[PDB]
């Protein structure tokens, strides 16, 4: 606390608040996440001393990690402005192509990696993907779900965003594989692309139905398995799947064919981070510069 000249509220992570803070000694300015205890599960003390030695380009990095006084605080590299803000402030004129297709390959590389060291987000959403004025774009603000045993509720009561969430997750599913982070840059991808959320549930059970009506309710043709999940009811109710190209319009074949693949029920069908950077749609792949008001 003595360390950070005073600082500056960026917002109100899933764990705590998030502070812009400048090292009070070497003048570097940082991201400060305040973790808020009885004592902080030394198991997730460890799993996080993990993610520090997790680099690449398109992950923010986790500078340090400093427990003391019951408090924990994450001191990441910080950036200007994150993809949420700038799909708002792009709202009129949509992102330029070109500039989604870099941030969705840049993503998906920043996942292979993540994914192949074994590290899975758990929790991508617009919020928590930074970008900054040399076009580049980082996952930040990683999820440890299950942590001290199973996360389902904040401390401020602040409301929790499904419209990410995969199905898999929604229906119960004890163990959460790659494919999650996979059906949240979709949805992500998808956002970009319309301007708006493609599955903005109020509850657990209207996300899923969002997702149903929308992609058709699953079935063990095209999801096997699917009926004997957790969470899965035979009382579902029963929608067609509707014609894609109404999905997103007007992306080109080639992202309609990327995004279906990334939106596959079945979790096994589901395209791979590492496959997806090989899909046609990143033939004419580019890296442009964003325009930024900071
Ligand atoms: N690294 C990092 N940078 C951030 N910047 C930022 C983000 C939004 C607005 C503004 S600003 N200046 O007010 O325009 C700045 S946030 C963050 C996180 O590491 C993080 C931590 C928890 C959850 C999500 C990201």
């Amino acid at each position: 606390m003595e360390n950070f000249q005073k600082v500056e509220k960026i917002g109100e992570g899933t764990y705590g608040v998030v502070y812009k803070a400048r090292n009070k000694l070497t003048g570097e300015v940082v991201a400060l996440k305040k973790i808020r205890t009885e004592g902080v599960p030394s198991t997730a003390i460890r799993e996080i001393s993990l993610l520090k030695e997790l680099n690449h380009p398109n992950i923010v990095k986790l500078l340090d990690v400093i427990h003391t006084e019951n408090k924990l605080y994450l001191v990441f590299e910080f950036l200007h402005q994150d993809l949420k803000k700038f799909m708002d402030a792009s709202a009129l004129t949509g992102i330029p192509l070109p500039l989604i297709k870099s941030y969705l390959f840049q993503l998906l590389q920043g996942l292979a990696f993540c994914h192949s060291h074994r590290v899975l987000h758990r929790d991508l959403k617009p919020q928590n993907l930074l970008i900054n004025t040399e076009g580049a774009i980082k996952l930040a603000d990683f999820g440890l779900a299950r942590a001290f045993g199973v996360p389902v509720r904040t401390y401020t009561h602040e409301v929790v965003t499904l419209w990410y969430r995969a199905p898999e997750i929604l229906l119960g599913c004890k163990y959460y594989s790659t494919a999650v982070d996979i059906w949240s840059l979709g949805c992500i991808f998808a956002e970009m692309v319309t301007r708006r959320a493609l599955f903005p549930g109020d509850s657990e059970i209207d996300q899923l139905f969002r997702i149903f009506r929308t992609l058709g309710t699953p079935d063990e043709v095209v999801w096997p398995g699917v009926t004997s999940m957790p969470d899965y009811k035979p009382s579902f109710p029963k929608w067609a799947r509707q014609d894609f190209s109404k999905v997103v319009p007007p992306l080109d074949e080639d992202g309609r064919s990327l995004l279906s693949q990334m939106l596959h029920y079945d979790p096994n069908k589901r395209i791979s981070a590492k496959a997806a950077l090989a899909h046609p749609f990143f033939q004419d792949v580019t890296k442009p510069v964003p325009h930024l008001r900071l």
